[PDB]
């Protein structure tokens, strides 16, 4: 048992919800949110951009340090770091960004990274502003996590199409 509320069950371990996943995080307090991030971490827009925000530029910070010891990370890749104020963790996961024209097959390799997690708060990688397609990216993600997600759409137009059409 968790403190995850009001999700809708998709499959043994995988479930949804439309919420901001900032707002989410500050509630919950999970061991890991997952952030939608790039290979320099520069957390600029969107979910990265959001949850930044909330720490007060923490993240950013952290993430600077991070890069200048290590490098970037991976398309597909991840780093684990500080969750700051609104988890114990942040993995900060790349999935490909399609307005960068970065191969979509990379998106089954960034969500093998949630598979190190036993829970997880998450959005769907490669969404919003990364330009891909929202219900492959789901698709992909209950097909390869194998632990538990509780995924967070922030568009509720969005989240209605996502639940409507799942298979
Ligand atoms: O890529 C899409 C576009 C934004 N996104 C989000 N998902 C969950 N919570 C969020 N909070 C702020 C943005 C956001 C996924």
């Amino acid at each position: 048992v968790n403190s995850f509320s009001g999700y809708l069950k998709l499959t043994d371990n995988v479930y949804i919800k439309n919420a901001d996943i900032v707002e989410e995080a500050k509630k919950v307090k999970p061991t890991v949110v997952v952030n939608a991030a790039n290979v320099y971490l520069k957390h600029g827009g969107g979910v990265a951009g959001a949850l930044n925000k909330a720490t007060n530029n923490a993240m950013q910070v952290e993430s600077d340090d991070y890069i200048a010891t290590n490098g970037p990370l991976k398309v597909g890749g991840s780093c684990v770091l500080s969750g700051h104020n609104l988890a114990k963790h942040c993995l900060h996961v790349v999935g490909p960004n399609v307005n960068k024209g970065e191969d979509i097959q990379l998106l089954k390799s960034a969500y093998e990274n949630f598979n190190q997690h036993e829970v997880l708060l998450a959005p769907l990688l490669s969404a919003g502003i990364f330009g891909a397609d929202p219900i492959h990216s789901l698709r992909v993600c209950v097909d390869t996590v194998r632990t538990n997600v509780y995924l967070a759409v922030f568009d509720k137009n969005l989240y209605d199409k996502l639940v409507s059409s799942f298979l």
